[PDB]
């Protein structure tokens, strides 16, 4: 079951890589931010998920060297954060595009896309900047009874608040403002509302339980909490596996590209 998620991740990300890099009609500023998101989930699907499957297969005892535990957790907080701020920036851009379309089109450029990519990756690197320089030289953030689990309450609580919950409330405000703003064109607006709702509720359903139970594991019968964490982390990874699909399949050109490249 676990091996299915890794394969789905690599395939669904390589498909959008090939669809944006080898299709003239889809070379746009928005498709390049989607390209960056796909790159983030692509790296997450190879540098993290195989190692997580290895940990599940072996158990808590980890055959890889203890020195390597610090950087493998650093990649999780790097790539998963990067994807989360990618989604947050996409929602903000959609709100600017739907609420004020003339001005968005006036300000739309490739420079804005590069600025967005630089900003989200800078923020992701900054949030995960404590862990390697505080974890390689000690056991504070890297180890807890031979589990290779992030065991720093100062960073688990504070880190999640900036990495997930600030983006989460930004996304909820953005969704409520957009759906309050889209109220032949009427059917298009209804389909846009449908897509926005589906995407937002997928992201919330798939990432919210992990961080809630992670906070509860620190504030708070922890044996069941450990297993729930161990399942919801994989749910979170499956979200990054899915995200390239739902953000692109609705577009006709992307759907045709996936139909053709799969042949
Ligand atoms: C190494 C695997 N692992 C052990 C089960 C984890 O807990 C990993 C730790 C994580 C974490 C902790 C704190 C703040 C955070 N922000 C973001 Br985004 C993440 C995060 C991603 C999250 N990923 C999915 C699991």
């Amino acid at each position: 079951l676990t091996a299915v998620v890794i394969i789905l991740t690599i395939a669904g990300n390589i498909l959008v890589i090939m669809a944006v890099s080898l299709e003239k009609k889809l070379q746009n500023a928005t498709n390049y931010f989607l390209m960056s998101l796909a790159i983030a989930d692509m790296l997450l699907g190879f540098l993290v998920m195989p190692v997580s499957m290895l940990t599940i297969l072996y158990g808590y005892r980890w055959p890889l060297p203890s020195k390597l535990c610090a950087v493998w957790i650093y990649l999780d907080v790097l790539f998963s954060t990067a994807s989360i701020m990618h989604l947050c920036a996409i929602s903000l851009d959609r709100y600017v595009a739907i609420q004020n379309p003339i001005h968005h089109s006036r300000f739309n450029s490739r420079t804005k896309a590069f600025l967005k990519i630089i900003a989200v990756w800078t923020i992701s690197v900054g949030i995960s900047m404590p862990i390697p320089v505080f974890g390689l030289q000690d056991d504070s953030k890297v180890f807890k009874e031979g589990s290779c689990l992030l065991a720093d309450d100062n960073f688990v609580l504070i880190g999640s608040f900036v990495s997930f919950f600030i983006p989460l409330t930004i996304m909820v405000i953005t969704y409520f403002l957009t759906i309050k703003s889209l109220q032949q064109s009427i059917s298009n607006e209804q389909k846009a509302c449908k897509v926005l709702g589906i995407v937002f509720f997928l992201f919330v359903v798939m990432w919210c339980p992990f961080f809630i139970t992670n906070i509860m594991a620190v504030i708070c019968n922890e044996d069941v909490i450990g297993a729930l964490l161990n399942v919801f982390v994989w749910i979170g990874y499956l979200s990054s596996a899915v995200n390239p699909l739902v953000y692109t399949l609705f577009n006709k050109t992307y759907r045709s590209a996936f139909s053709r490249y799969i042949q």
